[PDB]
């Protein structure tokens, strides 16, 4: 397991921006500004720097032209500029290569460290950033399908119970999490911020990034990312939804950018600033856990998840999750679940729900 | 082919009512009347007559105890009371069993004509109906998922052609259509209100009811359907959606009442009045030609469908379709469909769409 | 009153389009194009041909360049080519000017009849028309304010009964209508199309065309309409609303085009296409019957409307309204309106609802 | 008010308010029956409300006395220790306390009262009965559901005095109104990252303007007007529903059956970070309140809820000497702009959309 340091953790606010790299930036443009309708706070033929409507920092994504398409850095805003400094103390007593830029990696961002974090991630962590043109009222911009706010992400990882203990050490605190009866853990979502995760853990081969989040301000915002998608015949990079999620409450679609990058747009779910707000575990095999209205989880979104860089910018090695895989218990051949617990009518043996295998 | 009477057609307004029959009137209601908010025009212990928020007629649905579940009558409204006089001649003319009663079949018509229409089905024609109070600004009775209007039926039949010139002299415009290259109709949309049916023909084995329509105001009052039936923990009676309609561009939903009855909740096609109306005929292994967004199509939506009855109120005799199945051509294991018409990327073979089998 | 014809009424379809008058062509291209989104089908130096998302038609509003801002023509749809000879023998026999174009009188219009209809109303009838693409699936072009259909108009006469008469033998049937219990009728809906309207009335000075209306798909395209114009800075061109109506029941909002004509953005009325639809009478002191919510009516909703031209292009001369005035009986200086029926209280006396009067 | 040397307590977010309400089964009929809130606990003396996403015992608690009133408006804090911490700072400050261990209403522990230096009474607690949290119960959910408390507005004649009380107790300004020569007419002010926890507008007080609700969207505002008319009591609702220019949010602001006025609000925006951009507007933009323009009719600037002091009894009002918002824009010699400098789409001695005072 992975000690707590004597170093105090640095105060982070918020899940604030990704790094993505890209294989063909000018089709990634047309994915994240054409089809999404992101905002440019910068370009040039190397990289196209994004925001969101309600943003007020520089960014909320920088896509990188490079080889390999993987996530280079998640990024966390902090608090002050002395918890950069925090950052930097905690990550070398856990024994993590990091690497401090006094003047940022990328544009916009001032003094940041970045760090192969102990499950192999990279994170950053900055306080100073451009702000620009806070774009909240610009209604005359404003998109059917309007991406307002970046949300969180989510990582896959083998061991759930190891990253969640390093995550409570920096100060995010588990919201909700899916387990079974022999005691193991799928999936924990965990926050600064007060919304229902900052950043999660999905139990899988890792690191991979299962995704970044990005919010809208209503439902038909994100039925409307669904039907532009099908008038520009790809719907093909609809992955999975729309739907209800049951952890989280959050409505939801997941897409596929063109290095298939996950992307998931989500909206209204709940406040959990409260440092006592009550914490909810579902059963694995209730098939409302995930699609709250029974759907069934296709087999990519278990299996499929982007690369991850070191600092030097080569690819992360994947471990091999032990533990039980999700995917097999619920949809898998010896899988199960269940609409009603203790009801075989309404439940689903050796494949998914509404008649799929 | 069914011929062309002499004996002028009658003037059908629209879609007003179905009678089901089912089998336990009590948990029937509990599905119409708790779970879906349809309005009481009456009730007693043998049926329950039922209505959208916005009728002014005295009802929409009409559920009758009876030992097996079917649909007893679909029933369209004509324009004035001579048109039912020209309904009876229309239908005698084509050698069809007909059963007028001047005081109607059920509480709130009175003089009405059923027949057993050349496909095997039981129509009723009407004009006089006892007006209610129209509900339509009751806002105090407004639910989250209220339905406000009866938009359609839709029937499964063996001879989508033979049906739809039948459909066509009695004054239906189709709307949209499903062919493939190869001579083959797999589905008709046809109209009489200007809306995209009022009721439609389902390539199958039949005469099959394949389900009863109806409307919402808005996008989310068909969410809000969905995520109480997950709140009531029968999401296994959510069948197929929500999702964007290619055929009518309506967002939809269907679900399944106690009895197997499937219930469409439907929102936002188009005006379709206009006499020269452009018609759209889809591709049968076009991905978005049902859901939009190319979420793929559950086998049972293909293959079950309620028993219809005849004016005896016996179940009408099934007969085979013998023309190409779309469940076959499209999901089986010989089956194909396509994103991008000519590109073999997104497009699937031998399964369906998004992962599944 | 208007005499009955022998000769058959033309089967009208639906409302289809209004040609407008406008001085300054760019900046009403910037209004109906720029903000409020609507498809270009075809333009040049003198005219703007524009459709909403789900027409087939060429057009359901032409922009014509010209010295004075006026409605030109208000056009309805018939159901065949037989029903514009229909058309042109019924308004003859009511002793109207009437003048037939075998082409048309704007492009992407065939076979086309205009007329000076006996309310002084410039009304077209037409069947033909070129089609062209139907976007009503084109997401990637769809607006979060999107206008989907033309819905009605509304005209502003002085004699709403004798208005009324004439319609109803046209064929369009009343839906709603505002009256008070002294005789008077201030406002009368009716229909073709199965929706509240095609057509309205409106009591006042006329003939003058109150507004056009275009629906949205849900009311929150109608909310972005608002906030978009906020964004831009012309929300002093939101004259009324957005609101519910009682009349229609439907989510409303109007704004004011560059040369001060009205439009309306519309959504979510009810079926009325059954012959015995029931006519809904709201009494003019109800204060729920305009705005359901008893926001109050604005002067200027009640006293500003177009001008209408004449076939010669010239102004149509104005008759004033002898009838009551509705803006006089509620809001006025001995106007009443009540919320609920009987009660004082919630009732409004010489002055306006939620604390306003007339400025 | 000086900055005391004892530390301030950590406060979380607005929690509930209690109103005291002069017939209670009228007040039931209107919160539970129109409005949908959810209840906790009740009897002959109080009813306990809470929204649909709540996990706390209640956020609102309507008490059955002679006069209403506002009773106490009540902020979390983070720990136990907390409400010691608010004990020491509002005894600094020489304001009126009360502490008790068991706390003033069903469902709080351990709970401080205080007539704080505006002459509110504010209440601090972190001990509450988790109660069953309601967030996924779509079988309840109504079409105008109210989903969580948002926040308070309080009336007190001098703003910046206030702002700055509130600043030294942890709240940090999001946006303001004041005009060119130095008057300050409203303030908002955060714990929670929206746009406000509690908000300061010019007027005479102590006097509690409003309680805030928010919903998932706006549609189901639209529901509680049409629900209203439906109701035929269209005539409480006061304000709206609108788009704001301060916060964004999407509002509509009714009077309950002793004029405790209520808002509805949906989407603002986040507020978290320390460095959060303040916006100010100028007090003749007539887009600043309602954003589409809408005239603010002259009972939200002049009417609001009386407050107590911890005996229960009436806090004396004191008169604002500072501009009136009301006179300086929509009074006989107010005006507004909907363009800064442009005389179109001015308003001169009466309200926007051809409106004046009744
Ligand atoms: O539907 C699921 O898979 C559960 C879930 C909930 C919240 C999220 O943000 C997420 O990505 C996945
Ligand atoms: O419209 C206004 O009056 C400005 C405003 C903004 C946000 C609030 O919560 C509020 O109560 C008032
Ligand atoms: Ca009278
Ligand atoms: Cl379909
Ligand atoms: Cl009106
Ligand atoms: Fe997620
Ligand atoms: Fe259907
Ligand atoms: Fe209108
Ligand atoms: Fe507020």
């Amino acid at each position: 397991e992975i000690p707590k340091p004597v170093a105090p953790a640095p105060d982070i606010l918020r899940c604030a921006y990704a790094e993505l790299v890209v294989t063909d930036l000018a089709k990634s443009r047309n994915f994240y500004v054409d089809v999404l309708g992101l905002h440019v706070s910068y370009e040039d033929e190397n990289q196209i720097y994004l925001r969101s409507f309600e943003e007020f920092i520089h960014h909320n994504l920088v896509l990188t032209k490079g080889p390999v398409a993987a996530l280079k850095a998640m990024a966390f805003r902090v608090r002050t500029p002395e918890d950069v400094d925090k950052a930097e103390a905690y990550y070398q007593e856990l024994g993590c290569r990091t690497e401090r830029r006094k003047d940022g990696f990328v544009k916009g961002i001032g003094d940041a460290l970045r760090v192969e974090d102990p499950l192999g991630f990279p994170y950053e962590f900055f306080f100073e950033t451009t702000h620009v043109e806070r774009l909240h009222m610009r209604y005359d911009l404003y998109s059917a399908g309007e991406l307002v706010r970046l949300d969180h992400f989510n990582q896959v990882t083998p061991d759930v119970p190891r990253g969640r203990k390093y995550l409570e050490d920096l100060g995010f605190r588990v919201t909700e999490d899916i387990q079974d009866d022999e005691g193991t853990t799928y999936a924990a979502w965990m926050h600064r911020k007060g919304t229902v995760c900052d950043t999660a853990l999905t139990g899988g081969n890792g690191p991979r990034l299962h995704h970044v989040a990005f919010s809208t301000h209503e439902k038909h915002n994100i039925i409307q990312i669904c039907d532009k998608m099908g008038a520009l015949r790809i719907s093909d990079r609809i992955e999975r939804g729309p739907g209800r999620h049951g952890v989280s409450n959050a409505f939801y679609l997941y897409i596929l950018d063109p290095d298939n990058h996950r992307i998931e747009i989500y909206t209204q779910d709940y406040y959990t600033g409260d440092p006592d707000n009550p914490t909810i575990t579902w059963n694995v095999h209730d098939n409302q856990r995930r699609d709250w209205w029974g759907n069934p989880v296709v087999p990519s979104w278990y299996t499929e998840a982007s690369k991850v860089l070191d600092l030097d910018g080569n690819v992360q090695e994947i471990i091999e999750r032990t533990d039980d895989s999700e995917l097999e218990v619920t949809i898998g051949a010896d899988g199960f679940s269940f609409t009603r617990a203790g009801d075989e009518d309404g439940s689903y043996h050796g494949q998914a729900s509404k008649g799929f295998k």
